[PDB]
């Protein structure tokens, strides 16, 4: 299912696929259902147009992500086969995860329970646990980055890493241009868990002018079905002082979290 190959190589060529429905959109690339055609193997081709990222100067980022996703191995993080390029765009060779976003249970849900909630936050704990033992800081952590496995087990599929769009999950000192260290997730934690629990991220607004100032006050306000244990839960991960946030053992030890989580 997952433990493919580890081989990555770049003698891939759009030749050896064939395509099938389109699974999502972005700003840069659309990606696609595909099936290897030797080996049978469904997987996910997302095809971007290398003159559109030059011309967005994030190509070196691209590099740069991609060799490191290259060694990231984890149940909770999609896993990157390779990569290859004709004359017109670069092709990315991704893990096919049939139940898609969480973006869009969120949204065929309203909200989640605490259960698929607790399961959810104690998979991206792990992962982000994982890849924070490795020097691989995250990004911000967005809904419609999350993808669900076979058994509905999450995977972190954005390229937040490290050697903006919407700023609802950036933590005040990545958007006030201080000192951000691996502490920046945590806050995405406390973020995605009041948006799993509620249905929308704790500093929505209208423009993105307000948006900024909610965060930078951390101004936001529980509705009265949330309990209380995640009401302490989300607090001590929303917290201005980076210092302040927990360490993910701390997390993963919260009672509302153990007494709360569906992962056997
Ligand atoms: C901020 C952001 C968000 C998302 C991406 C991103 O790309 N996720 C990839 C992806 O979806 N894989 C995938 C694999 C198997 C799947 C499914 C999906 C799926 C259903 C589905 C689709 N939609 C809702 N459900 C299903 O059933 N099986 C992806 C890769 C290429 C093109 C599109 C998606 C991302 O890069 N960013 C960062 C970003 C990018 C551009 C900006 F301008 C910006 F500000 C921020």
């Amino acid at each position: 299912k997952q433990k493919n190959e580890e081989s990555k190589k770049r003698q891939w060529a759009l030749e050896d696929f064939e395509i099938g429905r389109p699974l999502g959109k972005g700003k840069f690339g659309n990606v696609y259902l595909a099936r290897e055609k030797q080996s049978k193997f469904i997987l996910a081709l997302k095809v971007l147009f290398k003159a559109q990222l030059e011309k967005a100067g994030v190509e070196h980022q691209l590099r740069r992500e991609v060799e490191i996703q290259s060694h990231l191995r984890h149940p909770n993080i999609l896993r990157l086969y390779g990569y290859f390029h004709d004359a017109t765009r670069v092709y990315l060779i991704l893990e096919y995860a049939p139940l898609g976003t969480v973006y869009r249970e969120l949204q065929k849900l309203s909200k989640f329970d605490e259960q698929r909630t607790a399961t959810y936050i104690t998979e991206l704990a792990n992962a982000l646990s994982y890849c924070h033992s490795k020097r691989v800081i995250h990004r911000d952590i967005k809904p419609e980055n999350l993808l669900l496995g076979s058994a509905g087990e999450l995977k972190i599929a954005d390229f937040g890493w490290s050697v903006c769009g919407t700023l609802d999950y950036l933590p005040p000192e990545m958007i006030e241009g201080r000192m951000h260290d691996e502490k920046v997730d945590l806050w995405s934690l406390g973020v995605l868990c009041y948006e799993f629990l509620v249905g929308k991220p704790p500093f929505e607004a209208n423009t993105y002018q307000e948006t900024y100032k909610r965060i930078s006050r951390v101004e936001f306000t529980f509705p009265d079905f949330v309990t209380e244990g995640a009401r302490d839960l989300i607090s001590r991960l929303l917290k201005h002082n980076p210092s302040q946030r927990p360490m993910l053992r701390e997390v993963l030890e919260h009672p509302w979290i153990t007494a709360n989580s569906s992962k056997p």
